[PDB]
């Protein structure tokens, strides 16, 4: 139905040992939006063993051009070597209702990209 | 002066055993665009050390609001151990002339990210 590209931005070193997984949410610039969304995600270590599962959540977005993007923050204890992330479920906040949604919409990054970095 | 954002978003395997490493470029919504870029990359293994050094052609953009943002491909054979790309130069072929970019003009992915699936 709609899109959402999905990708993790930035991690954030937090007090009390917690590790903030920053992740940016984008519909590409279709401006049919999204009400509130609550995503569980399986953290997973580099073998794919699975170590913690929690839940993100993200406000509402997209049904504008310059609210195309929007970020959401996962919070755990930063003690996990964390490699990989698997979306398992979706719900959307609309209508002040409780709405499933279909993990189709998301077009994630399962990739290891290039880093980049720039010379002086 | 102007802004460049640039990330690496896909590697595509192609016959002959050729990789294609694909770029996103964004000048954040200004407009003030860009020329054709010449942008030079050194493919580095994890360890930091230079594998090849390659050179990546984009076409113009920054100058319309559905040109915001551009997408450049590296071809080379797809060499084995790249973990990360560090750029040494850019040229922009402006008015008749090639110009020398400054560097600080980009803003790239330093950062290892989670990798996400579905
Ligand atoms: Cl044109
Ligand atoms: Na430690």
């Amino acid at each position: 139905q709609r899109y959402i590209s999905i990708r993790n931005t930035d991690t954030i070193w937090l007090p009390g040992n917690i590790c903030a997984y920053q992740f940016r949410l984008d519909n590409g610039g279709n401006d049919e939006g999204f009400g509130p969304l609550t995503i569980t995600l399986q953290l997973k270590d580099k073998y794919g063993q699975t170590l913690v599962t929690r839940k993100m959540e993200t406000e509402a977005f997209g049904d504008s051009n310059a609210t195309r993007t929007t970020d959401a923050f996962l919070e755990t204890e930063c003690v996990e070597n964390v490699a990989t992330t698997e979306i398992i479920k979706a719900t959307e906040e609309s209508n002040g209702h409780r709405v499933s949604l279909p993990l189709s919409v998301f077009d994630p990054q399962d990739y290891h990209p290039l880093l980049i970095t720039v010379s002086g």
